[PDB]
């Protein structure tokens, strides 16, 4: 429960910064995993690496897609292109959905932040351990 309060949450920040090692190093701490810059504020995502990125997965995503008019999938080191269905699907709910690598994400994030202010930016850390599994 922290020291009686919970921690300082960033709301809505058009700043990022330094990007790599540990994943997002911006403001006070490292910040790796799966980052979802909202309108709101930047939250946590429960998504470790891609494919994982199911419709299940974009449960805060569509909870939130009101506000979202864009949405930036930065897929990190290497290009995952959402599958059709689930790109068409996100069309469905006017959601403009964009695949890009993190760092040009980050900048036309800062475009579109002060541009429409409507823009939600999912950004995934670099797999720097290479773990993906196979069978």
């Amino acid at each position: 429960m922290a020291q009686r309060s919970e921690i300082p949450h960033f709301p809505r920040t058009a700043a990022i910064d330094a990007y790599g090692k540990g994943g997002f190093y911006f403001a006070g701490m490292s910040h790796q995993g799966s980052l979802l810059f909202l309108p709101d504020a930047v939250w946590g995502w429960d998504v470790t690496k891609p494919e994982q990125i199911d419709r299940y997965s974009l449960q805060r995503v569509f909870d939130n897609a009101n506000a979202i008019d864009t949405l930036i999938v930065g897929t990190g080191a290497d290009v995952w292109i959402a599958p059709r269905q689930l790109r068409e699907a996100l069309r469905g709910v006017n959601v403009v959905l964009d695949t890009m690598q993190t760092g040009p994400a980050i900048r036309t994030y800062n475009i579109m932040i002060g541009e429409r202010r409507r823009v939600a930016a999912a950004l995934i850390a670099v797999p720097l351990e290479h773990h993906h599994h196979h069978h």
